[PDB]
């Protein structure tokens, strides 16, 4: 409907100040629109903005947290003393200006910026966009956070608890094939989970599959298992929920799909950034978010290695005839 100061149209004057804010992300934060360790290290704040997050602590008469209410940015003091919020201050505090500079509350500010982030990296969704989150927050209490040692029954639990269902917790894992490490085994910093850190595609799902062969770094860190070939890193987490009977058969069907897989990814996404709030309050400013390059290359098992490399755990599902490539096994580098 509307047209903005900058002649872009929209629904509602609500989306008009989102024109703004994108452009100083894309240019500043992004440093040009790309697709590097900002866009990760944002991905993991939204999620642990959202997580923070307990009905089973409200029932219990405590407080149980807001949700995606940007408590991680106005509470930082308290929240990246957490165990699993180390590596964030940078971002946290470059978000904090940006925040304070456009006027638009942090919980907003956080959901924007993970969607604008994906945008620059080739292959993702468009995820959705609302806007109208109050500023307002009290901290996250300690200990809703999954953590890589945790077993998958304790995941499970925390997730199930936060609201979300076993193949919804499996969805929300494709960021992981925009990710890297840089604390779990600093020797091999920023080693990445699958072979392609900067493309959102299905490979993090193939490759958490294949035997564990490789220490990649002089030795294992915190959480970590033998991974397929070197300079992969593979966590504890990802490497039994890619295995366990409650996970093991919507991890194999995100395999060869990258368009399945974007669309259950948009829609846990969807869901994850309103814990705490009410969707029908928000008003949506989808529209301001732009498309991403899409990703033309098939599904692959890398460097040689066939199906018989697969541990396959869906004792229900035949594993997709995905393709082979004629090679030795890659060595990645840093993710950037
Ligand atoms: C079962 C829950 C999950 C566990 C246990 C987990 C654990 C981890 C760990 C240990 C790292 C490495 C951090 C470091 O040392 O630098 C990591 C990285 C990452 N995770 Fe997860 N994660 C989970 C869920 C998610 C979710 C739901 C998202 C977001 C939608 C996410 C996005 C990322 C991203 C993008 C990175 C890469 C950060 C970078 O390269 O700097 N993770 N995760
Ligand atoms: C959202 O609330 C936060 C926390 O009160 C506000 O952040 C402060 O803003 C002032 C002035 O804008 C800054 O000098 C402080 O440094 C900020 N504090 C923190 C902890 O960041 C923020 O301004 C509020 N945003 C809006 C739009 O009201
Ligand atoms: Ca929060
Ligand atoms: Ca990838
Ligand atoms: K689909």
């Amino acid at each position: 409907s509307v047209t903005c100061p900058g002649g872009q149209s929209t629904s509602n004057s609500q989306c008009c100040v989102w024109f703004d804010v994108l452009d100083d992300l894309q240019t500043n934060f992004y440093q040009g629109s790309k697709c590097e360790s900002p866009v990760r290290k944002i991905l993991r704040i939204v999620f642990h903005d959202a997580i923070g997050f307990s009905p089973a602590l409200t029932a219990a008469g405590q407080f149980g947290g807001g949700g995606a209410d940007g408590s991680i940015i106005a509470h930082s003091n308290i929240e990246l003393a957490f165990p699993a919020n180390g590596g964030l201050t940078d971002t946290i505090e470059a978000l904090r200006a940006v925040g304070i500079n456009h006027g638009v509350s942090f919980g907003d500010l956080i959901q924007f910026a993970t969607a604008v982030g994906m945008s620059n990296c080739p292959g993702s969704p468009r995820l959705e966009f609302l806007t109208g989150r109050s500023n307002s927050s009290q901290p996250s209490p300690p200990s809703l956070i999954p953590g890589p040692g945790n077993t998958v029954t304790a995941i499970l639990d925390r997730m199930g608890d936060a609201g979300f269902s076993p193949d919804e917790v499996v969805d929300l894992l494709a960021a992981h094939s925009l990710a890297s490490q840089e604390g779990l085994n600093s020797a091999i910093f920023r080693s990445p989970l699958d072979s392609t850190p900067q493309v959102f595609d299905t490979q993090f799902y193939i490759e958490t599959l294949l035997k564990g062969t490789t220490q990649p770094g002089p030795s294992l860190g915190f959480a970590e298992e033998l991974s397929p070939f070197p300079g992969e890193f593979r966590m504890r987490s990802d490497a039994l929920l890619a295995r366990d009977s409650r996970t093991a058969c919507r991890w194999q069907s995100m395999t060869s799909s990258n368009e399945v897989m974007g669309q259950r990814y948009r829609a846990a996404m969807a869901k994850m950034s309103v814990l705490g709030f009410d969707r029908n309050a928000l008003t949506d400013c989808s529209d301001v978010i732009p498309s991403a390059v899409s990703n033309n290359a098939a599904p692959v098992i890398p460097g040689g290695l066939t199906v018989d490399d697969i541990e396959v755990s869906c004792p229900s599902e035949p594993f997709p005839e995905i393709a082979t490539a004629s090679g030795p096994l890659p060595s990645l580098a840093p993710a950037p």
